[PDB]
């Protein structure tokens, strides 16, 4: 697809379904283009749609990894160590 | 709410990073794009990612902004 630079579809064990892609503009430049697809219960699909622009990616991806580091900090690990 | 940032721009594009807890005390990160229109007015565009899918979710994301990042060094 012509303008599509990168196209990835993330299946969950939940009714959020997510898409991480790349398109080019006129210009050549790139974007991300981030889309949550969450199937209501009724069966309905809604879609949650960010851009973000080659200047911010940068500081998009610090910001997104020292969020998610907040997350992965509260999480529990795999740890004689005896589970379940 | 566990955490929040804001990132401006330049741009009439402002990005929210928010890490919440539901009633179960399971966290959740939040992605909030404002866009202003022209006549002052903000689009709110939020996303979603619960706790056990943060691995798979930031895995794929630092995949697609890598080609991004690889464009831009070329
Ligand atoms: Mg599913």
């Amino acid at each position: 697809e012509r303008g599509e630079v990168y196209s990835e579809k993330l299946f969950t064990e939940s009714e959020r379904t997510y898409f991480f892609n790349v398109k080019e503009n006129r210009k050549g430049d790139y974007f991300l283009n981030i889309v949550e697809s969450k199937r209501s219960p009724s069966g309905d699909f809604e879609r949650h749609s960010i851009f973000v622009y080659e200047e911010n990616i940068n500081e998009f991806e610090s910001n997104l990894l020292k969020a998610i580091a907040v997350i992965k900090q509260k999480v529990s690990t795999g740890s004689s160590a005896r589970h379940n």
